[PDB]
């Protein structure tokens, strides 16, 4: 019982993936399996606390060994070193002891994971009591802490994050609640007349995203409500300056700029049923606008989310958006129907099914699983079901599995169906 000072994390990863763009580039299969080490230490102190997390990851080939890894000077290797988490916790700000500060590189997450999930170096404060939750911090990355990649994404590369939330419970496990999140980009684009690569920026924008949030045990998997739900819309501002690029031999030059007020709106919907103390069925439905006047409708996410959260009602988390597709909600229209069983704590699986959208036919969507170029004139994105399954035994073995049948959005000469899958072993000392 006395408070423990560290641990090591150890998970066997085997990952199957084919084919992540439709059969049109070369190769770009997996099917490999690796190991990450996660020693971890803890040091508590009164009020003051701190905690390191590392990582060491050894495979077979590029697998995906972290749910919040950075997507990717920038060509991870299959083995490598990494710091996931270093930071110093004060909790004598007030006598709550769910009021804390946080200072280093943490793990930002809120329930949804669509605002943020993820370790990224950041100063937040989190205050969560049973009839008021409140958080705000700031974030940037200045390095990934890791052996293998050299440079920061363009989007991550000087963009702070500043965001707040306030919450409250107005009805037993009924929560109603507003979420601000700011993304300022201090970074320059690459003037006319320059190569620009592919770690030089798409763009640099100043969004705020404006959020209201009511959820009844939406992520309570443990709720004894026999109906579930979320709902939210996110109002997001701001401007944005693209670069615009052109082809001049087989290589790509800056042409310049243009400014446009972004004004998008998103929407999630879900309503889960619980059928019994172990069967649960549910429906969402999500929308991303997309568009509009100079692309002004086109809606995006934070660039922190995850998109992962334990809407199907099991202790463990699915992705919102297919773990094939891997959705961002950007132009994007989604129709979800879940069922999912769970025994206890022993195991809980989940059987998901997607259907995916356009907003707007001639945009492009946001960030997904899929490297393959959309048809002009076509919403049919395509469709998506989804198992997970997990025993616990600390430990748990878990199989994480997506099947995408494109949609004719895709058109001709991509493959008619993807899959990526995962088995996780994971054991804790
Ligand atoms: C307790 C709930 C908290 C308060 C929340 C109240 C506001 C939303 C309530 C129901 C929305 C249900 C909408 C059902 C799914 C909509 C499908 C849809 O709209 O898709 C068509 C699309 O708009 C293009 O045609
Ligand atoms: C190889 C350098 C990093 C490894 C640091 C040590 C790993 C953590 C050790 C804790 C082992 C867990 N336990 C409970 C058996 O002590
Ligand atoms: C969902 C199951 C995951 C499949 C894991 C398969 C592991 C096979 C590892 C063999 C590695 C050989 N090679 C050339 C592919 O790297
Ligand atoms: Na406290």
């Amino acid at each position: 019982e006395a408070p423990k000072n560290f641990g090591l994390d150890v998970k066997i990863t085997g990952e199957s993936e084919n084919d992540r763009d439709l059969g049109t580039a070369p190769g770009g299969t997996l099917n490999d399996i690796g190991i990450d080490l996660r020693p971890w230490a803890f040091g508590q102190w009164g009020d003051w606390s701190a905690y390191f997390m590392g990582q060491a990851v050894a495979a077979t080939d590029t697998i995906e060994t972290d749910t919040l890894q950075s997507d990717t000077g920038r060509e991870p290797d299959k083995s490598y070193l990494a710091a996931r988490e270093f930071w110093v916790d004060y909790a004598g700000l007030t006598a709550y002891p769910g009021e804390h500060l946080r200072f280093g590189r943490q793990r930002l997450r809120e329930d949804s994971g669509q605002w943020q999930d993820t370790n990224i170096e950041a100063l937040n404060w989190s205050f969560e009591t049973t009839l008021l939750n409140a958080h705000a911090g700031v974030a940037q990355r200045f390095s990934e802490y890791r052996t293998d990649l050299d440079e920061l994404a363009p989007e991550d590369k000087d963009r702070t994050h500043v965001f707040g939330d306030i919450s409250t419970q107005w009805a037993p496990h009924h929560r109603i609640g507003v979420r601000i999140h700011h993304a300022d980009d201090s970074g320059h684009l690459r003037r006319p007349g320059e190569e620009v690569d592919n770690l030089d920026k798409t763009y640099t924008g100043q969004l705020t995203w404006l959020g209201i949030e009511a959820t009844g045990d939406a992520y309570n998997y443990r709720s004894s409500m026999p109906l579930n739900y979320w709902a939210s819309a996110t109002w997001l501002t701001g401007d944005r300056d693209n670069l615009t690029t052109t082809t001049v031999d087989d290589r790509r030059i800056a042409t310049g700029k243009q400014s446009g007020d972004v004004n998008a709106f998103g929407v999630d919907l879900g309503l889960r049923w619980n059928i019994d103390e172990q069967w649960k069925a549910g429906v969402g439905y999500a929308r991303g606008s997309g568009g509009g006047k100079d692309g002004e409708e086109q809606f995006q996410q934070t660039g922190l989310e995850s998109n992962r959260s334990n809407f199907t009602g099991t202790r463990s988390r699915v992705h919102r958006f297919g773990e094939a597709f891997r959705g961002e909600l950007s132009n994007l229209q989604a129709a979800t129907l879940f069922g999912s069983w769970q025994l206890r704590e022993d195991y809980d699986a989940s059987l998901v099914y997607h259907k995916f959208w356009r907003v707007d036919d001639d945009s492009d969507i946001g960030t997904s699983g899929i490297n393959a170029a959309l048809q002009p004139g076509e919403k049919d994105i395509g469709q998506e079901l989804d198992l997970v399954v997990t025993k616990y035994f600390s430990a748990l073995i878990r199989f994480r599995g997506g099947l995408f049948k494109p949609g004719d959005a895709y058109g001709p000469g991509t493959d008619s169906t993807m899959h990526r899958a995962f088995v996780d072993f994971i054991w804790r000392f």
